[PDB]
């Protein structure tokens, strides 16, 4: 089976999140095909010359996995754009592009992070485009580490309902591509939806954030599963109760 996880958004204040998701690597995707991060890995990145130690401990986490056989793969969110090769070589995570297609058991399917979908907010994509023009990155990575923390920091206070796909965006995305299978996240609203692309029936696939539990998308040659999960191992005990 192929495993997908997206918008998990990683961060010190959020520790329970973490030893899910180090949980999840020490477990089920040992047994995994390959898997996928579908972006908002982290809930902030500014370079990968930044010394959280929470960076190194997921990096560490990930190349166990990779070492233990599963190739692990990851395309940015736009929380964690600025992730780049050198924590890609940390963690033996191999980056991808915004859209692949994969075959997956003989199911070609499309993968993206999902926020150039949502072609209905054209102020975010306006910004999008700033922050991913090279010329502007090359400029914030030069910035002193702790001017781009207070950069960051600011923007966060700042910025404190997502907006939804745009259905025609999905279609084009699709017919681009000629698939009828499409995996994203972003949107925060774990679902499995129905629509028509390339003259025949497709879908689209949409993973949870982790946010009181895990979620994630498993392929297997012979179906798509949505699964939701705990984060830590809930210890079975005996409530006692009477009839
Ligand atoms: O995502 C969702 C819901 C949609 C959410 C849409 N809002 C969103 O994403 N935000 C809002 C606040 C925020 C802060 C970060 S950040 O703290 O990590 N960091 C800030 C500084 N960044 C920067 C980079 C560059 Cl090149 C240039 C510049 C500068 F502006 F200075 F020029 C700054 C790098 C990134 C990352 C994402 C965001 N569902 O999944
Ligand atoms: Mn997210
Ligand atoms: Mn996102």
């Amino acid at each position: 089976a192929t495993l997908f996880i997206a918008d998990l958004h990683l961060q010190t204040e959020e520790p329970a999140i973490t030893a899910g998701f180090l949980r999840f690597l020490q477990g089920e995707a040992r047994q995994a095909d390959a898997l996928y991060i579908l972006g908002d890995l982290f809930e902030a990145w500014i370079g990968d010359d930044d010394p959280n130690p929470l960076h190194q401990q997921i990096a560490s986490a990930i190349k166990a996995v990779v070492d233990a056989g599963v190739p692990c793969y990851f395309i940015h969110g736009n929380r964690d754009f600025l992730v780049g090769q050198r924590f890609a070589r940390q963690s033996g995570m191999i980056l991808l592009a915004e859209e692949e297609r994969l075959d997956l058991y003989g199911r070609e399917v499309l993968i993206m992070h999902g926020d150039t979908l949502c072609t209905d907010d054209q102020g975010y994509l306006a910004f999008r485009a700033k922050v991913h023009t090279p010329w502007i990155q090359r400029l914030f990575l030069a910035l002193p580490l702790f001017i781009r923390h207070r950069i960051a920091a600011r923007m966060r206070a700042d910025s404190k309902e997502i907006m939804d796909v745009n259905p025609q965006a999905v279609v084009d995305a699709m017919e681009r591509h000629h698939v009828q299978w499409l995996i994203h996240g972003h949107t925060h609203r774990p679902a499995v939806h129905e629509l028509q692309a390339n003259g025949q029936p497709a879908w689209r696939v949409v993973l949870g954030a982790w946010h009181s539990e895990g979620s994630m998308v498993k392929v297997t040659p012979d179906d798509v599963e949505l699964i939701h999960f705990p984060f830590l191992e809930e210890n079975l005990y005996f409530q006692s109760h009477h009839h």
